[PDB]
RNA sequence: GUGAACGGUGGAGCAACACCUGAAGGAAGGCUUGAUGAGCGUGUUCCCCGCAUACGCGGGG
């Protein structure tokens, strides 16, 4: 719950793969999830590839890898949390809308770990903090480490459906891009110019690069209710295995 | 040791093809280069204006 290679054993079970050296000597971190390898605990010498382009999210340069983030830099760890949401009691999808719309408003109380991919498959898991408090949530979406407070995505909901209550057509006040790629990601409309006071719109500049990631999978004409996401650590775990 | 440090928006692509500014329409009706200025009458002291300042000068008809 501390550091987000701890889900291999903690959020889902599993194991050191037995061909990996054992830690003597000093102190050294895992140049992946930063977690500092002691003495006895089993570890790998690393054998990155070349199409291993995350040397920027290393957390160390010790060059070893420990044996959870062994574990998590598998494939099917790789393409089993490509949206997900691992809580303290298991792993669950945020591929859906409604599913987070149900993470980022009301989230659950455990400490999760919030994974997303903005491409087809990318090493996900060990380069965000495990989010401690669910009105500050860590997410990772591709190369962007991404804050997002649930309260502040509430204020913005709210804002929103006041501004569109009663109309015919659902109008977005700011548009919002959902691979957060576009110049106009959190530029004001000319709707919300016209439909949104002066603090509203100040507001909506400062929200965070996360809180505008979120509202752009929940800022659209159909309005994603709430709903938690479908298990998939049963998925994950078979696939491990 | 600025959640830092590192990171090319890139490569290629014909605005081009054909198209009559053209048809019709009177610069005319009337008007002396001919004159005009070229030569033809008065016969002796009479008014008025200035410079002067009256010794005289210029001058109107
Ligand atoms: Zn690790």
């Amino acid at each position: 719950m501390r550091y987000p290679s701890d889900i291999v054993d903690q959020v889902l079970k599993a194991g050191p793969d037995k061909g990996l050296l054992t830690w003597e000597g000093v102190d050294a971190a895992c140049s992946h999830c930063s977690r500092p390898i002691q003495n006895g605990d089993l570890y790998s010498p690393s054998s990155v590839g070349a199409f291993f382009s995350d040397t920027r999210d290393l957390a160390s340069t010790s060059r070893s890898i420990c044996w959870r983030c062994v574990v998590l830099r598998k494939k099917p760890m790789l393409y089993g949390l490509s949206a997900a949401v691992v809580t303290q009691d298991g792993i669950y999808s945020i591929s859906k809308d409604v599913n987070k719309a149900w993470l980022f408003t009301t989230p659950p109380p455990a400490p999760f770990l919030v994974v997303h991919s903005s491409s087809t498959m990318q090493h996900l898991s060990w380069r965000t903090p495990v989010t401690l408090d669910n009105r500050r949530i860590h997410v990772r979406y591709g190369p962007n480490l991404f804050i997002v407070r649930p309260e502040v995505v509430r204020k913005a909901l709210s804002i929103a459906d006041r501004v569109n209550e009663g109309q015919k057509k659902w109008v977005t006040p700011v548009y919002f891009d959902r691979k957060a790629a576009a110049m106009g990601h959190g530029l004001i409309t000319r709707a919300g110019a016209e439909m949104l006071t002066q603090e509203e719109q100040e507001f909506f500049q400062s929200v965070t690069p996360g809180e505008r990631w979120a509202l752009s999978y929940l800022m659209h004409s159909k309005r994603p209710e709430p709903e938690v996401g479908e298990c998939i650590t049963e998925k994950v775990m078979t696939s491990l295995n």
